[PDB]
């Protein structure tokens, strides 16, 4: 995450740490006790499960958080209309514990909801996008902290403008970026959530799935357009 500023899990129970040995991976949001939602790019080249670790309510990139819970990956669900402007960018991680438990609502864990089918914010809302990415382009490293920041809902009409990202955005995903561009999502933050407050209620608008560069003029992060896939989420998760 580009600019913004630092925060702890308690801001973004729902926020998800995937790791694979042990390095960083991307991020996730927690959309029900035993099920994680993040973006398919993320695991495409090692397309499998025993190599994943999850987290929930861990607030540090490499040190632990009084109270996160660490867990396996039961099941890696790719989509398969998948290819990366990144099509069907959306995965499903089934977490279980070595204990075999899904994850326990606690003060720095809880679920998010999704939207209401095909329903999204209108254009020039702000959204709020979470991660552990980094803080700027050159950066070798990635934050030890977890970071935040606002963003604003870009038109299908002012994304698909040739200046911007031309054909490659699709009515499937969402733009957002900052009027100054500023602030924005860079790489570590792909996955994770794009949440944005519709009808008075927190929900997953996006899943943080790619762009040209970081914090660059009339190139805006791209992301999973939720709304899209209920039906995709609802059957692979029964
Ligand atoms: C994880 C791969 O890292 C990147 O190369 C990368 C680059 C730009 C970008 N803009 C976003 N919203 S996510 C993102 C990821």
């Amino acid at each position: 995450i580009i600019g913004g500023e630092f925060t702890t899990i308690e801001n973004q129970p729902w926020f998800a740490a995937i790791y694979r040995r042990v390095t960083y991976v991307c991020g996730g949001s927690l959309i029900s006790p035993c099920w994680v939602i993040s973006a398919t790019h993320c695991f495409i080249d090692y397309p499998k499960k025993e190599d994943y670790i999850v987290y929930l309510g861990r607030s540090r990139l490499n040190s632990n958080t009084q109270g996160e819970m660490k867990f396996e990956v039961e099941n890696l669900i790719l989509h398969k209309d998948y290819s990366a402007a990144h099509h069907n960018d959306i995965a499903l991680l089934k977490i279980r514990s070595k204990e075999g438990r899904c994850a326990q609502p606690s003060r720095t864990i809880q679920t998010i909801a999704l939207p209401s089918m095909y329903n999204d914010p209108q254009f020039g809302t702000s959204c709020e996008i979470t991660g552990f990415g980094k803080e700027q382009s050159t950066d070798y490293l990635y934050p030890e902290q977890l970071k935040m920041t606002v963003v604003k809902l870009i038109s299908h009409r002012e994304c698909q403008q040739p200046h911007y990202y031309g054909s490659e955005v699709t009515t499937k995903m969402l733009c957002a970026a900052d009027p100054q561009w500023k602030t924005d999502s860079c790489q570590g933050d792909s996955g994770g959530p794009l949440v944005c407050s519709l009808q008075g209620r927190m929900t997953l608008t996006g899943i943080v799935s790619w762009g040209r560069g970081c914090a660059l003029k009339d190139k805006p992060g791209v992301y999973t357009r939720v709304s899209h896939f209920l039906p995709w989420i609802r059957s692979h998760t029964k």
